[PDB]
């Protein structure tokens, strides 16, 4: 019938433990994979992991029941008292660290009775947390960058890491980061005077988040709140206990460079295999994905399944190699004590032993140690029909360590000054085009080694929507594939965004107006309504003004006086055709036109009358890009390109060009 | 909601956006206007969230808009013994009978004002997007 | 403990914006945790060293 | 209209006092001796009403 | 009407100026003949100054 039965300790933190043990004992009791003849019961104690003392007192009374096995999930405060228990006694232990509060994992290293041979496997594997850090940064290349730790983080998991930094010269910084944070990052800022303030800001360029997803996700989102967020901007999230879900969260909170490190659990590639150990058919929510439990549960959940297997192997061969012993008689801590001898027999077995789990092999050495773990290192996101994606730099293991690293273009423009004017004719036909988009071209083309012949859009507009589904002009040519690539000043709207492949942003969209020789802004160009205004018929901006006198949502004074002036008899009185019709008519005329305050500015500073002046106000999360075509797969070459004439100034070089 | 009170408490996703009005006497169309002179007092609960934004915003020099530190003195005063009344009922009533501004929540604020039978109060308010009310949990 | 307390006074007094902190391997270094906090926010180059062997054969050796 | 206790004791333009031997007093008394409220209100305020 | 140097750019109806080739001047100066590190404050103060 049964003769096998077996202790387990578990802490009020380790109910998930006690779910997959009891589900595990389920699965071997229904399936005769190991000894069907014995089954596997148990008794369950519920222990403090704060109370050393708690946790022998209810694993003795097991004993005086009577066990053959003993399964501890529990912190390291409690770890050092169970071994030492288990040594004495001699119980073989199957301990299963836990490191506190589902931040990365650390070591406990608490020893243990050193006058008995030991009965400890340590279940888990070692840390290489501090051999996984360095290789990250070293092939980034990093020499100055700050490490944020939370308060649940304790700080040996990198420490050999911070005796490096300190060997190499590096400039790391370390801070605590608590609750309140938004409070605390307000409160650094007070007492930094500008000096130190630039000294942070730097630092915070590269930065290194070794803390519980809860904290990083806060002080992610105070990061960006703050302004440290940068071009160059460069987050490591490393905590073993990420998965998925927080990687998906994790991108979409933070800009920039991301670069997710976790742990990873390998499980067989064919799809029949994934809930089957041979003919042993696991359980539907150690191996069923689309359950709540399941893609929340920590690494210890999956060494548990392990531990009863191949508890369930020793067992076994503990009866098949005909050495068996029963359950026996024990006693604690009066003034008599007695030790099982079929515990030294038993630990052998279970020692020796070796089984396939999700978490690869189980196996262990004499004090245990599984050496097979594999990480997986994930980085930035970008634009998909999926959403946000993930994928993979490379990967880690101890065993191989690091592996991995971490054409005539058709161009497509329209002539819109400053941004595109024709430079110079010859024999009456364009030569070159000179303007700040061609300027641009001149820079990706030399640097990335493509040619490129530029023909000027067939409308020389900027498309319009279609009743069919496409557009027409320049942003047509992308479209329906006729031009490769579109240079020119096109707006990065959502319009333009799901019929062609934008690029980031390197010149930022502005509206103003252009005013005949008291307005200091468009508040105050909405105040009065004497002064005739528009804008180009069907633009963006006609667009803009009708939505917002016409939303019910968010209402100003502002948007009642533009929807009645646009609205004006039909709302065609005082609209214009074309960019340039509105220019003239506030030059020759009572007129002021409304259009991007970059071309506005540009006219009237050079007006040789001076008989124009121009306020405008900038216009955030809207900027000129490099539209492409659908799928075009030059768009990571052009965008990284981008980036770095940002960054080293050239772009605000071709700024000056045209507007000083 | 506060990304602070989401480490104590579970929130659920907004069913109302938050935003922030004045309850005024029957020149102020927006609270772009009511920063830029001081002219009238204003106030909130002393000691509130409306109060604490104000600190936290008008104490920030990287996140400067002069709307919050012309606010912030006034609010202020006296560490805002001078400019705050002690009940969210006080300030209803110190707009009815004086020059007051009370600050409060823009959709409790347009309820009295709108069933006022007098058309004695006046309301104006700016919604604030990320940032709403959300069912709290254990 | 009050070791950081005392040892922030004394080096700010001297002006030490450079030094290095060498502990022997039977020191736990979860008692310079804030100092580091510290030190950093004002700006100060701490260096960290173990000193690991017998230190006339490691420093020798180095 | 004098908004705060704060604006009041920075002037002298109106008398005032309070009740000898009552809490107020007492708490006056408490304040003005205070090193920590070392602030000109409640020493303005003690010398006035002592 | 004037109480700052804020102020003090936001109107010509005062003239204002610094000593020649002296470091206010040098900072008025760059400021006003930066684009890298161009601010409108210091612009309209070097409007008047030159």
């Amino acid at each position: 019938d049964s003769i096998i039965h077996i202790g387990a300790i578990f802490d009020e933190s380790a109910k998930k433990d006690d779910e997959v043990f009891r589900t595990a004992v389920g699965d071997l009791n229904q399936n005769e994979e190991i000894l069907q003849t014995e089954k596997i019961t148990f008794s369950v104690t519920f222990v403090d992991g704060n109370n050393p003392f708690q946790a022998v007192q209810e694993a003795c009374e097991l004993m005086n029941q009577g066990i053959l096995a003993l399964v501890s999930s529990i912190g390291c405060t409690s770890a050092g008292s169970l071994q030492s228990l288990a040594d004495a006694m001699h119980i073989p232990h199957l301990f299963i660290q836990r490191s506190t509060a589902g931040t990365p994992r650390s070591g406990c290293g608490l020893t243990r009775s050193n006058r008995n041979d030991d009965y400890t496997l340590s279940v888990r594997p070692p840390v290489y947390l501090n051999e996984v850090i360095l290789r990250v940064v070293t092939e980034y290349a990093w020499q100055k960058f700050i490490i944020f730790y939370d308060s649940e983080y304790d700080i040996r998991g990198i420490q050999e890491f911070l005796d490096k930094v300190s060997q190499q010269g590096m400039d790391v910084a370390l801070q605590k980061v608590e609750n309140n944070i938004n409070k605390m990052i307000t409160t650094l800022f007070d007492t930094m005077r500008i000096e130190e303030l630039n000294r942070y800001r730097d630092t915070l360029r590269r930065a290194i988040l070794v803390m519980n997803p809860a904290t990083a996700k806060s002080f992610i989102s105070e990061v960006v709140e703050t302004n440290l967020v940068a071009f160059d901007c460069h987050w490591i999230i490393i905590n073993e206990e990420i998965n998925d879900v927080d990687v998906q969260e994790l991108v979409r909170r933070s800009i920039g460079r991301l670069t997710i490190i976790r742990q990873t659990f390998p499980v067989p590639q064919n799809i029949s295999q994934r809930c089957f150990r041979g003919n042993h058919r696991i359980s539907s929510t150690l191996c069923d994905p689309k359950d709540p439990f399941a893609q929340n549960m920590e690494i210890s959940n999956l060494y548990i399944y392990d531990t009863v297997l191949l508890l369930a192997n020793a067992f076994h061969k503990k009866l098949q190699d005909r050495k068996w012993h029963s359950m026996a008689s024990l006693s604690c801590i009066r003034k008599n004590s007695k030790p099982w001898q079929g515990g030294r027999s038993m630990l052998e077995t279970i020692k020796k032993g070796g089984v396939n789990g999700l978490t690869g092999d189980l196996e262990f050495g004499e004090n245990g140690g599984n050496p097979n773990v594999h990480f997986e290192i994930l980085g930035t996101n970008y634009g998909e029909e999926l959403g946000r994606g993930v994928r993979k730099l490379g990967c880690w293991n101890p065993v191989t360590g690091l592996n991995g690293s971490l054409v005539v273009l058709r161009v497509v423009t329209v002539l819109e000054e400053p941004f595109v004017m024709v430079s110079e004719n010859v024999l009456g036909k364009p030569k070159k085009y000179q303007g700040f988009s061609i300027d641009v071209l001149d820079a990706l083309s030399n640097y990335l080694g493509f040619n490129y012949e530029i023909y000027v859009a067939p409308d020389h507009k900027y498309g319009s929507p279609q009743e069919d589904g496409t557009w027409n002009g320049l942003v047509g040519e992308l479209v329906f594939k006729r031009a490769d690539i579109g240079i020119s000043a096109l707006t990065i709207t959502p319009d333009r965004e799901n019929v062609v492949d934008f690029t980031t942003r390197y010149m930022d969209y502005s509206v103003g107006v252009l005013l005949r020789r008291s307005i200091q802004s468009l508040q105050d160009l909405s105040k009065q309504t004497d002064i005739p205004y528009g804008t180009v018929l069907d633009s963006a901006v006609y667009q803009h003004v009708r939505m917002k006198g016409l939303n019910p949502f968010e209402r100003d004074s502002m948007y009642s006086q533009m929807w009645r002036m646009i609205n004006r008899s039909n709302g065609s009185e005082n609209n214009v055709l074309e960019s340039q019709a509105g220019i003239q008519k506030v030059k020759y005329g009572n007129y002021a036109f409304v259009w991007d305050a970059a071309v506005l500015e540009y006219v009237a500073i050079n007006d040789p009358d001076c008989s124009f002046y121009t306020v405008g106000n900038t216009v955030a999360d809207r900027g000129y890009g490099i539209a492409l075509q659908h799928g075009s797969p030059y768009r990571d070459v052009f965008s990284q390109r981008i980036l770095e004439l940002q960054q080293s100034g050239d772009m605000d070089i071709l700024k000056h060009k045209w507007w000083p």
